[PDB]
């Protein structure tokens, strides 16, 4: 047989063929102890190898449960996901949340809702709740999110699959200029924000669905932004088969 599978328990790599996985990873199982291939955010096949069959998989999961006595295990329970979940690709039947990362999340989010109140609303955070995002997607709008990598992994896990856009700053000066021009009254460290972007790029790259170079003070990055949201909104995402 052949199909796509999503894994809901942890497994360590194993020499030479055995593949390791984490809650949320997806495998194109080529043949059925199963021959499988990992699927990256690219949707392009990556490491080829071996993975446990349904039966061994169920045991390995029961085991990992008993051993209990960004960790996503509470969601696997609250979601009632099985060790293996057969998935297929479909275009989202809802407007996908949009996560803006980088030193202009605030500017980007204000301009979007100001220009298009009917397609965008900022998700209100105090701590972010899924229901907040759900309520906004129900109004048929993109929920705009300013959140951590951890938040992003949770949304990916429950299959809201945000569009994640990271903005790359030229330099601390170049960013201070940009901010002074687009957020004149803003009182926030051009310094804390630049270093934050560096931290995100270093360790969080894997969660980005797009990056966009901040290269001046013109509307270009904002233009590319808008095009990228409308495009990736048509791209097929994983969903339960």
């Amino acid at each position: 047989d052949s199909f796509y599978i999503r894994t809901h328990f942890e497994l360590e790599p194993s020499p030479p063929s055995g593949l390791g996985f984490t809650r949320g990873d997806v495998f194109h199982v080529l043949d059925t102890h199963w021959l499988a291939v990992r699927m990256g955010r690219d949707l392009r096949e990556q490491e080829r190898g071996i993975i446990p069959n349904q039966s061994r998989a169920e045991q390995l999961a029961s085991l990992e449960a008993a051993q209990r006595a960004e960790d996503l295990s509470a969601l696997t329970r609250q979601g009632r996901y099985p060790p293996y979940e057969r998935v297929v690709l479909r275009e989202a039947s809802f407007k996908r949340p949009v996560v803006i990362l980088g030193p202009v999340a605030d500017i980007a989010m204000q301009k979007l809702t100001a220009e298009m109140p009917d397609q965008f609303e900022i998700a209100e955070t105090v701590i972010i709740k899924l229901d907040t995002v759900r309520v906004i997607a129900e109004k048929d709008k993109h929920a705009l999110l300013d959140v951590t990598p951890s938040a992003i992994e949770r949304l990916n896990y429950v299959q809201y699959y945000p569009i994640v856009v990271f903005f790359i700053p030229e330099s601390r000066p170049a960013l201070k200029a940009l901010r002074q021009w687009l957020a004149p009254a803003s009182r926030r460290s051009t310094r804390r924000l630049y270093a934050q972007a560096q931290k995100l790029r270093k360790h969080s790259s894997h969660l980005f669905t797009a990056t966009i170079p901040l290269n001046g003070t013109s509307d270009t990055w904002y233009q590319e932004l808008k095009a990228i949201i409308r495009e990736q909104q048509t791209r097929p995402i994983w969903t339960a088969e």
